[PDB]
């Protein structure tokens, strides 16, 4: 048996085969995890349904985290099979295309601010509220974050005015939920390129440097991420709640090279 | 007067107890030329009254909720300070509702939006609206708390906005640096507003004067080498643990 044997985990944000959350799933299922899957809208149903086919899970349900009701009804349907389950993965994030443009001050708008903080940050706790009662004792939550949340990176702009908002969200959550036997963590992924660079400019060159400058001299993979995520979602990490773990190959710990 | 020859806009004065009041008090003390904002017909009275005390009387109606109010105040200010050297962001809100008991239970969609909207977005928003009036060696400032960095019971969604705000500060500095603008936050300790003393290194809380003279400094050219920085004016409470 692999660990997270015995566990039921819901995994959000699975757009593709190179979708990171595809990695989180892989690692988990590879370790005998029974999963469940949400898709955003009818456009992604497909499709993700098939990926869940691959990973041996029936459960396939719409969930547009913009709407409290959609999250409610999602979980309600999920309860039909999983009266209880053991945590979910939050690999959701968005900010209107225009938002991640050039100069931050220029580009950022109240609405772009609103959406980015709603979808990449609030949504995570939104889900936690709706399924709080459905969490077994010893279940864990995870969400995915970036170094933007910690530092100013061009054309990331409002994204971590969000990821920072989301980074604290982790903490307060982990704080409110421990008493009842729940751990909230987050992985600071390096890059790692998936459907997200669909608003990120300058990307082709962006990876090489920072590959020559990462302590390990390669970018981390959806496997590398999937792998720390599965551990952070398994009982092996029983003593880790409220921590923002970096999986960037050590990128954020170097400086001035070369 | 190490702040002399400078024109700074202070927001968020509402009482003698206000942080912004000590900031202004401290700022005039160092010969700064000051301007103020009110947010209510309520507040207009007191703010105007303190204006006279501090020798200035640029006093304008500004509610950071409305992108429109914002630009009109800046427009009105440009008439008297066509250009100036920065502003203090002593604002924060959560319709709370929110800062009572369990975090997850308390928090709501709207509540998350409103906190973030006023406590964090406002700060950049103003910055857009006066980009153009900012003289080189300008300084923006905002008042934060430790709840950004650590989960304080009952601070709840505010923590997340300050987190977002401090993020915001780092970005703003980075965007505005090529034009001589510095941005910083004071992570102030406990003291309008809304027993660390035993655990605090200096064995007392910071005071409006403490925070005052730091703002002053951060907004003067004496703090020339500091930008995008969250200075903990909390008496070293940030950095200690388990003091019996
Ligand atoms: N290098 C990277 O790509 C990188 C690095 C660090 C963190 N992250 C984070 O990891 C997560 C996954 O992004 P990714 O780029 O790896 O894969 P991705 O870009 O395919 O993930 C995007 C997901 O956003 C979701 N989404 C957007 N709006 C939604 C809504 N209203 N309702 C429901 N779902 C919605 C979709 O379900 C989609 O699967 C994001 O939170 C992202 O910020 C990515
Ligand atoms: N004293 C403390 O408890 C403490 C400690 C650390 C940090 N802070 C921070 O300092 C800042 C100021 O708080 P304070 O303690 O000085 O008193 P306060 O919170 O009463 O003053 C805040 C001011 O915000 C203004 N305001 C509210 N909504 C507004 C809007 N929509 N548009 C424009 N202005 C608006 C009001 O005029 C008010 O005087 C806040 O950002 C707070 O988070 C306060
Ligand atoms: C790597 C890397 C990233 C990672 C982190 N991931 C994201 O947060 C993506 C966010 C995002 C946010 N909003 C978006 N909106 C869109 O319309 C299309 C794609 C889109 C992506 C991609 O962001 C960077 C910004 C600057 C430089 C490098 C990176
Ligand atoms: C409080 C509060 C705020 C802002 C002002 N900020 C603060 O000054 C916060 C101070 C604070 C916040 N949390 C704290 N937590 C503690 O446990 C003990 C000290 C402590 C102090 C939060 O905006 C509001 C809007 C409506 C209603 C209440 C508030």
């Amino acid at each position: 048996m692999g660990f997270l044997s015995g566990k039921r985990i819901l995994v959000t944000g699975v757009a593709s085969k190179l979708s990171i959350a595809y990695g989180i799933a892989q690692a988990m299922h590879r370790e005998g995890a029974e999963l469940a899957f949400t898709y955003q809208n009818d456009k992604l149903k497909g499709r993700v349904e098939e990926f869940a086919a691959q990973l041996g899970s029936d459960i396939v349900l719409q969930c547009d985290v913009a709407e409290d009701a959609s999250i409610d009804t999602m979980f309600a349907e999920l309860g039909k099979v999983w009266p209880k389950f053991d945590g979910f993965v939050h690999s959701i994030g968005f900010a209107p295309g225009d938002q991640l443009d050039g100069d931050y001050v220029n580009a950022v708008t109240r609405e772009g601010f609103k959406i980015a903080h709603d979808i990449s940050s609030y949504s995570f706790v939104a889900m936690a509220k709706a399924c709080r009662s459905m969490l077994n004792p010893g279940s864990a939550l995870l969400t995915l974050s970036y170094l933007g949340a910690e530092r100013a990176i061009p054309n990331y702009n409002v994204m971590g005015l969000a990821k920072a908002s989301l980074e604290a969200n982790v903490r307060y959550m982990a704080n409110a939920m421990g008493p009842e036997g729940v751990r909230v963590n987050a992985i600071s992924a390096g890059p790692i390129r998936t459907l997200a660079a669909s608003g990120i400019k300058d990307f082709r060159k962006m990876l090489a440097h920072c590959e020559a400058v990462t302590p390990i001299r390669r970018t981390v993979t959806i496997e590398d991420v999937g792998n720390s995520a599965a551990f952070l979602c398994s009982d092996l990490s029983a003593g880790i709640s409220g921590e923002v773990v970096h999986v960037d190959g050590g990128f954020s710990i170097a400086a001035m090279n070369e």
